[PDB]
């Protein structure tokens, strides 16, 4: 639901994500990496299924972060897909892929690939 | 500059790419797929790196797709990851994962892997 | 190590993994998982780095289980990739790709992807 | 039966996978890559579905190689998951992910996802 993902989240490399869910699946925020060549905040863009199976699934959801800022540009953008669980403790589970650019030559070795989780502060 | 991302891209299935590339690094269109639970267009918004290193490396970007619209909700989303090579023939290398919402007991088999390789032809 | 890695492991879902570590980089053993279309026991094969760095790093290896025994056939195969981390609490942190045998028109959704931590059981 | 899936298979980086399939299930051989931190050739071990379906669908298969031999050890392992499709022109179609050890707090940047796609060409 928008309001359930809207909100401050964290993960377990402590880093910050701040997202606003749109009526219409948007999600826009900023968000802030603990690790990398990364400084300061990034803008996030994604979307999500603003109308979910009434059940007990989770919500799909993605969004990207190119890593350039005013600060840093680290030639790189991150996707994260994975679904919202919310409740008491809601969570978003993620599995992540991020792309450097490259020449042709060294394109097999461009992304690596991992899985996050995060969870969300009160408010 | 030089970023001849805009425009009308396929892939390998036969899907359609509409995309708009921001000066600053956004990326706006509609997406079309030739496969799945899917029928009609997309919205879609991305990223891309809007200073690319000089040196000749291709552009990293990614962009999301949720698959609900008017006509269908497939309870899922693909976020494409990849890089813009430009010249002759430009091409977009992408890895996806495809996320669907499941319950808990079905979370290990919620989410497929896969390539796709767009140009303009 | 070939003696840390031997021994009988679980992971989050509740499946088992027996293996044994030959002294030339070889993994051998049989899995059984607790989720899917399987019954029963499955062979494995698989490598490891038997000549890890001497620091604090983690032993790379890797290993394919075809989900075909005598009493099932799924038409599938998944391969773990990941890491060993040894010491009181050892650990093996992977992440894996389950194909499904298809047509070519259906290859593009034959892969899934996650990944599944698991805990040295005692002994 | 009908699996020639022994045999000289090559990959578009060039590299050389030569395999033997036993009747069970069983997959060995050897791999020479094109690129990387690897010389020579390396042993590789895996499964294969030795009853695929009866149908029109590839024979699923999976391999590993830790990429350590006489001449380098480059502290890492790959696994490739895919498919066989046999006929005319054969291929084998597959998603790789290659870990190499890392310290924990490197352990979020481990692991590279690819693909590749090998013929007898
Ligand atoms: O190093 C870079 O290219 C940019 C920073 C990447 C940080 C990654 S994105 C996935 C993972 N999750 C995080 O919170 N940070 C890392
Ligand atoms: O079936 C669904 O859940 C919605 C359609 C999914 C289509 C996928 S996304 C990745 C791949 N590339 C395409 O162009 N279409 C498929
Ligand atoms: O359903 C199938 O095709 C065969 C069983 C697959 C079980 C998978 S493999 C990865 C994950 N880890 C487990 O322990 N089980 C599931
Ligand atoms: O650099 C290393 O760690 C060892 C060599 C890795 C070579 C990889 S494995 C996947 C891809 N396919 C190949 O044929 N070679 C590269």
């Amino acid at each position: 639901a928008e309001a359930g993902i809207t909100g401050t989240w964290y993960n377990q490399l402590g880093s910050t994500f701040i997202v606003t869910a749109g009526a219409d699946g948007a999600l826009t925020g900023t968000y802030e990496s603990a690790v990398g060549n990364a400084e300061s905040r990034y803008v996030l863009t994604g979307r999500y299924d603003s109308a979910p199976a009434t059940d007990g699934s989770g919500t799909a959801l993605g969004w990207t972060v190119a890593w350039k800022n005013n600060y840093r540009n680290a030639h790189s953008a991150t996707t994260w897909s994975g679904q919202y669980v919310g409740g008491a403790e809601a969570r978003i589970n993620t599995q992540w892929l991020l792309t450097s650019g490259t020449t042709e030559a060294n394109a097999w070795k461009s992304t690596l690939v991992g899985h996050d989780t995060f969870t969300k502060v009160k408010p």
